[PDB]
């Protein structure tokens, strides 16, 4: 589950946007 450190995803949840909203 969090053996990944998704707390980081928070940053991508904010930066991954680059592709997170490929059709926004």
């Amino acid at each position: 589950p969090l053996s990944r450190g998704k707390k980081w995803t928070e940053k991508l949840a904010r930066f991954q946007r680059s592709s997170a909203k490929k059709k926004r």
